[PDB]
């Protein structure tokens, strides 16, 4: 199935997933000195202080810390943004190196990894149905340069060791994603995609300016899982990447001058 190898990797998803080459595909790079002021846009709201993490997974493609979606606990509000939308996940997609492994790109820079917190509509009932929908999500992306610590990202790194290969989860109650922001919340929105497949259209996209610092590593513990199970030939999991896409007929705002 799908990947991110020579024989499976982006440039071959479209044979099973046509929307690739659609019309609001994501990642893309955002060309700062094109993306356009636009006072209308609101400031986001992110209520997080009830949420409540559940379980972290290695889902062969990355990692994930699960949120319970069931109420109104963790939600994304504002912004470019009409209604609510809870967080059911977050992960993250890295690099080889530290010159790559963001999705979105800025003046065509790339950072060495990139966090998605997941958010979905909830006037679409589940998160199924809002997949199939153009308002269906919000995803929260927020660049990670190589720096100092993140100390809130520190416990997801201490149990990546339990879940080294697909299909490995762990209990990871009490994780506290306020932990994983940067101080301001200035940002970019634009209409794309699922970053993977299905690649749906689903997806408000809104990326921070301001990426968090994290430690050599830490980001050193992201490339030791494996995209293979236990057992199987041991495959790092580092370049679990989308190359930046064509904007087509995109305008990219911002919330900031
Ligand atoms: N990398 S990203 O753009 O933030 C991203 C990519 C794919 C998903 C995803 C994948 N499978 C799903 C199946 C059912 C419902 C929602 C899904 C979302 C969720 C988030
Ligand atoms: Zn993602």
């Amino acid at each position: 199935h799908w990947g991110y190898g020579k024989h499976n990797g982006p440039e071959h998803w479209h044979k099973d997933f046509p929307i690739a080459k659609g019309e609001r595909q994501s990642p893309v790079d955002i060309d700062t000195h094109t993306a356009k002021y636009d006072p209308s846009l609101k400031p986001l709201s992110v209520s997080y202080d009830q949420a409540t993490s559940l379980r972290i997974l290695n889902n062969g493609h990355s990692f994930q810390v699960t949120f319970d979606d069931s109420q109104d606990k963790a939600v994304l509000k504002g912004g470019p943004l009409d209604g609510t939308y809870r967080l059911i996940q977050f992960h993250f997609h890295w690099g080889s190196l530290d010159g790559q492994g963001s999705e979105h790109t800025v003046d065509k820079k790339k950072y060495a990894a990139e966090l998605h917190l997941v958010h979905w509509n909830t006037k679409y009932g589940d998160v199924g149905k809002a997949v199939q929908q153009p308002d269906g999500l919000a995803v929260l992306g927020i660049f990670l340069k190589v720096g100092s610590a993140k100390p809130g990202l520190q416990k997801v790194v201490d149990v990546l060791d339990s879940i080294k290969t697909e299909g490995k989860s762990a209990d990871f109650t009490n994780f506290d994603p306020r932990g994983l922001l940067p101080e301001s919340l200035d940002y970019w929105t634009y209409p794309g995609s699922l970053t993977t497949p299905p690649l749906a259209e689903c997806v408000t996209w809104i990326v921070l300016k301001e990426p968090i610092s994290v430690s050599s590593e830490q980001v050193l513990k992201f490339r030791k899982l494996n995209f293979n199970g236990e057992g199987e030939p041991e495959e790092l999991m580092v370049d679990n990447w989308r190359p930046a896409q064509p904007l087509k007929n995109r305008q990219i705002k911002a919330s900031f001058k």
